[PDB]
């Protein structure tokens, strides 16, 4: 028996709070030079169907810091297209590593992997969502709360394209009872299915959501968040096309930040295209927190790995009598 | 001085029994949550000239579990003179494995390296598969039968895995059959090596295209039909040679016997060498077999490194002196 | 605050002696089976823009031996769409130390300038400083009977490769006598020679760049490298034979002309039958495989030095460490 981390839709507000608290406590230990060896001798399979810097390095570093090891399985090493291949691969890998992550081209691949594997599976980004980004961004907002405001009192505005990161930000903010806005142009907004999921979250949490092309919607934002304009890895929009759609209205510049408010913080999942979605002035300015945010990709990944492996061990406990017997038998064999 | 693991031809029945016993004891420790740190701070160079999932992940995981680390050197990263590469790597890692296109490459690597070398599969044999398969057969012995009483039938192409299965089964005193079509059977040189094994072990071997040869099998084993990595047989060509006679289906399993277990080294081509019904059925053990790739690799790594240390022992007086000198240097 | 290792030009003779002594003491500990865990739980990002065997394996092995881990990044992470500043800031939050083998020297200079963690040059088109330290360790271990380091003559034969220049830089820094024996159009240039001259004004060493075959006479170490030039733009076999063969082939005649006790060095890989003959590279006076081993020797010393420097400049607060450890333990004991 295992638990997966494919979407925050299967996690409650209270569970997300626990993950944040766990992640931040591990962070404070490591920041002061204590590395808790919570994944000693454990192996993570890391399946990447696309390129990655932040996610890949975070997983590999996290495993080392916690006493285990991450194995990088590059694009083309593992095919996740067809159910039959995915079932066989899942069953082989489940016997060979303790935990799995995958960054996939199509969301059904990560859903299928999690369904077939008997070990925990983590979504490292798909075309649909990006749940490790969600947890990292939540950690970051908690660390940068406005003076005298609670999390649920905050307004978070995503500017631009309806990327998987846009949707994921909507999912986590509404799950935590916050106020979310997607400020984006017609034809590039979160769709009806996206909005129904955000509505369902708000019906439980007391938060709110709005999807609009009204420029005034940035006003009062505590966090202003953006992402690239070129769309999906496999099928990018050209420079000329994306400028036509988004520029200059959706460029996060100092004017937009000032319209949001003097204390509004700037966030971006990275990598950023400077001179497009954001200007140098904003991303390098005093109210940019996007490099703290990048660090918190590692923060959240450490907490997730520990949570999922602790869950696995609680559901599949070791028998300490048989452990002692097995250790003694091995030692006797190697001595005699 | 070192020892290598290039072929089971250089290992006795007693040595293979020791490797099985070591592998299974490590397995039982880890299964119950004790990870023996027998390779602490040791580095394994992993040279892959061809793709791999099972072998590669097994080596990398094994090193982590035992307290060391495996370095994945992907296809094209290391050109394989072989003498120069061997001498360089021998100074930079503690142990080496390689999956190679041509068997002479692994023989040359082992000859030139001054550290232990493990064959991760060649065009000739696949000795880590042999040990894993042996572990699996031991764990799944038929009720009231000894290993040497068992019959193992390989169906289909004369792959390096086919030959390797022949080598290990005959080495352990078992009864081996290659059921395959004319032009795709184990050759005269293969059979002479199997005969030599049987003269020592009291086992037997048979190579035949007679469909009745599966009868009485305790283990029925198969592999893909598309041949070597660098020169695959097309779908049309391989179906013409092997289908349907050599497809392991439920009819063939029933002909072998109600209790016959199904094995496959993986990956499998469902609908060719084996049907979904068989590979997913109650008598399939091929996923236990896949797990035992890691089982056997852990045992091999420990055996070879223990052997290396016995032949090249550490001087504890010089160790103590070196430690003190380093500590004084870093303090002062 | 950090220190980098991009060029030995920023290191004094006394600092290079310290690195040699540290490297050799770690070597003697490991040789006798004591692995000092000086980089426990630390992560090294290894950026390779080009192929490598010796350098790559040395870094990955060194990290394991010292209790940490090296992450191999293939042309996964590009130095492109995202600026060097942005990539440097992201990686600085995710690993503890960085190395890179780069096509163009400015890339490693920029990475070092922008990163807030130590950066090591794993070879560029300009220099190869880890090779320098490994070669120095090797010369120290193989000093001629009754000679001091500064009494030795080192002759590099052939093309003016980055290894040629680097050998010039380290030998002149240590007060030795350096010669580049190479043909017109393939010699160290005026800028190279000005840097060697500056080193010699401080050290009392000497340098010479010449196409005179008699310049090998009296050499204690004779060093060579391949003839095919840079990774991205190799010289053909026909072209390079025309330039270098047979005059610059290191054969037994040349070794005898240098001296009966002259040792042969080569950074590897070698093209047998071109720059060197089988007889020389496999002969009794070849030390190039000890030299190859000392790539690992020197890399271990460098990693320890740079991380010790980093920790001295950024010390852990032991009171806050104790508090963070306690809070984590309480959280894991009491919460769920
Ligand atoms: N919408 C963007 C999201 C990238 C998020 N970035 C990360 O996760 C950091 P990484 O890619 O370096 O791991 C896209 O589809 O590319
Ligand atoms: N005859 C087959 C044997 C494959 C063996 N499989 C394994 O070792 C599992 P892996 O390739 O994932 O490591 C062939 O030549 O392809
Ligand atoms: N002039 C040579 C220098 C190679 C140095 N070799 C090494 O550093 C060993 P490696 O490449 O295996 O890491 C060139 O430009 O290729
Ligand atoms: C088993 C036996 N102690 C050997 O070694
Ligand atoms: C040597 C010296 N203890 C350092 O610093
Ligand atoms: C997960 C969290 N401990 C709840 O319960
Ligand atoms: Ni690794």
């Amino acid at each position: 028996m295992k638990r997966d981390y494919v979407t925050t839709e299967t996690y409650t507000k209270e569970e997300m709070h626990y993950l944040v608290d766990l992640s931040l406590k591990i962070k404070e230990a490591i920041k002061n030079g204590y590395y808790p060896q919570l994944l000693k001798n454990k192996s993570l399979g890391m399946i990447f169907q696309q390129s990655s810097t932040g996610t890949r390095v975070s997983f590999e570093t996290a495993m080392e810091q916690l006493g285990g090891h991450g194995e990088y399985l590059a694009p083309g090493q593992i095919q996740l297209g067809g159910h039959e291949t995915i079932e066989d691969t899942s069953r082989v890998l489940s016997r060979l590593v303790d935990i799995l992550m995958a960054r996939v081209e199509r969301h059904h691949s990560i859903v299928d992997l999690a369904n077939c594997a008997t070990i925990p599976v983590i979504n490292g980004m798909s075309d649909y969502n990006h749940p490790t980004q969600e947890l990292g961004d939540l950690c970051t907002m908690v660390e940068h709360l406005p003076e005298g405001k609670k999390l649920e009192d905050c307004k978070v505005v995503f500017v631009g394209d309806a990327t998987q990161v846009c949707f994921s930000l909507g999912l986590i903010t509404t799950k935590m009872g916050m106020n979310f806005v997607h400020f984006g142009p017609e034809g590039f907004q979160l769709n009806e299915e996206h909005q129904a999921k955000l509505a369902k979250n708000c019906e439980v949490s007391g938060g709110s959501f709005l999807v609009t092309d009204d420029a005034s919607s940035v006003e009062g934002a505590d966090f202003l968040y953006t992402d690239v304009w070129y769309g999906l890895y496999e099928a990018e929009l050209s420079e000329e096309e994306r400028m036509k759609v988004f520029y200059p209205k959706y460029q996060v510049n100092q004017e937009m930040m000032d319209r949001a408010g003097a204390n509004c913080k700037f966030m971006h999942c990275l990598p950023a295209t400077r001179g497009e979605e954001v200007t140098d002035e904003v991303i390098d300015g005093k109210n940019s927190i996007c490099f703290d945010e990048a660090e918190n990709r590692l923060t959240s990944i450490r907490g997730l790995l520990v949570y999922l492996m602790n869950d696995y061990e609680a559901k599949n406990p070791y028998d300490l009598i048989k452990q002692a017997e097995a250790k003694k038998e091995l030692e006797v064999f190697l001595d005699t």
